[PDB]
DNA sequence: ATTATGACGCT
């Protein structure tokens, strides 16, 4: 009772920009803009592999990771913008810089943990407490929250029930409490409102938003009412959302251990994890899989916000796929120089930017049949920003995977640099 | 022949 402590504590959102790489393709190119469209990569290959989706072209089926010349069998008027081309390989340079402009925003309203290009985490539990100070009392009104959405409300057209589901949940609100939960949360989703307005205003960009307790909750609640739309979800509201939300839908729990837990015990939806005890989830999973999966299906997970706005590396990849497969030392040799060379751009750019340089480069390769998605990683010392020194290391550091007797066998499918360990400088 | 990344856990 008392003493069962409920993960009531901090209000924490995750914004996640609304199919980001078409926006910034559709702020530059207005004629994008309200349109089915979608960003590709590569053309050649079946007219290039679709990586974002704008609402209007998923509305007729089109996905991501789907071949160009098939969404334009479901969508035939689709519009399509290209990833930029440099040396040889996609550069994504230019969403990497809409997503700091966005990033430097919500900076401005509370810490934040980039969780990827498009996606930020926010812890709010200060903000919130300010704000509840600044109004001293004073009840919070429906036209602060102009997109959000209460999950599980209303009970007992979209525009007209999201309103009564705000009209049930403010009216219930205890405003003379400023320790109460939900008080929090809605404060919270006010000043997420906020942000997502300043984000809109100055850079033309909208996004979802997800307002919980924690960043779990807080991933599940955003992407419940897209695009354009933030979602409170509330401790409250998490028996009845869990009791039938599949188990894959949880962050962490997509892949193969969600599938096991799924398999092991027998069950579907979230919530019927509370059936079991601490100890057999450990039993089943691990200590520190089974401690989570016991408080998350209660809706109280504590994983921190991080304060970390920039990438912890800085990476360059290539598929080499089907007969496209590196064959040869001088392909190798010219394309671990392609690569380096972008990796030597980023790097100089951020070690200006951002105070600090990176320590490691690792380097990871996948041959041809091999089941594996790296089929090597070694990693060696990165000492300067030089395109040639860091391929030539790459080359010293994978060359004894070669069993020719100028040739390389078995043909590698990848190639991949990554710096890391940064260090202030 | 989804690709290009990037965080993090395990041992
Ligand atoms: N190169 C590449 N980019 C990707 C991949 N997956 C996603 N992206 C890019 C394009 C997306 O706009 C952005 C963030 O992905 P999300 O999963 O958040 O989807 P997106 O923002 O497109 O739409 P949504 O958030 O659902 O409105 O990152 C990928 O596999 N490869
Ligand atoms: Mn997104
Ligand atoms: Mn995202």
């Amino acid at each position: 009772g008392p003493h069962m402590a409920t993960g009531q504590d901090r209000v924490v959102a995750l914004v996640d920009m609304d199919c980001f790489f078409v926006q910034v393709e559709q702020r530059q190119n207005p004629h994008l803009r309200n349109k089915p469209c979608a960003v590709v990569q590569y053309k050649s290959w079946k007219g290039g592999g679709i990586i974002a989706v704008s609402y209007e072209a998923r509305a007729f089926g089109v996905t991501r990771s789907m071949w160009a010349d098939d969404a334009k069998k479901l969508c035939p008027d689709l519009l399509l913008a290209q990833v930029r081309e440099s040396r040889g390989k996609a550069n994504l340079t230019k969403y990497r810089e809409a997503s700091v402009e966005v990033m430097e925003i919500m900076s401005r309203f509370a810490v934040i943990e980039r969780a990827s290009i498009d996606e930020a985490y926010v812890d709010l539990t200060s903000a919130v407490q300010e704000r509840l100070q600044k109004l001293q009392g004073q009840p919070i009104s429906a036209d602060l929250l102009p997109s959000t959405y209460i999950e599980g409300l209303p009970q007992g057209q979209k525009e007209g029930m999201r309103k009564q589901g705000l009209f049930q949940w403010l009216d219930s609100l205890q405003i003379d409490n400023l320790t109460s939960p939900d008080l929090q949360l809605t404060v919270g989703a006010v000043i997420v409102e906020e942000m997502r307005a300043a984000i809109e205003r100055e850079t033309g960009f909208q996004c979802s938003a997800g307002i919980s307790h924690n960043k779990v909750l807080a991933k599940l609640a955003c992407g419940l009412n897209k695009p354009n739309r933030q979602t409170l979800v509330s401790h409250g509201s998490v028996p009845q959302l869990f009791s039938q939300m599949p188990i894959r839908k949880i962050r962490s729990l997509g892949g193969k251990l969600g599938a096991s837990v799924i398999e092991i015990l027998g069950i579907e939806y979230m919530g019927e994890l509370t059936q079991f005890t601490e100890s057999q989830l450990q039993s089943h999973f691990g200590e520190k899989n089974g401690s989570w999966l016991y408080a998350m299906c209660r809706g109280i997970e504590h994983d921190p916000v991080k304060p970390r706005q920039l990438p912890k590396t800085i990476g360059c990849s290539k598929n080499f796929p089907g007969k496209t497969a590196l064959a040869t030392r001088e392909q190798v040799q010219w394309w671990l120089l392609q690569l380096a060379q972008e990796l030597e751009e980023r790097l100089t750019k951020d070690r200006n930017d951002n105070d600090r340089v990176a320590t490691q480069l690792v380097v990871s390769i996948r041959v041809q049949g091999d089941k594996r998605l790296s089929s090597l990683r070694r990693c060696c010392a990165l000492t300067r920003y030089d395109a040639h020194k860091m391929s030539h290391d790459a080359f010293t550091v994978i060359k004894n995977c070669n069993t020719s007797g100028t040739e390389w066998s078995p043909p590698l499918t990848m190639l991949f640099l990554c710096a890391t360990k940064f260090s202030a400088s």
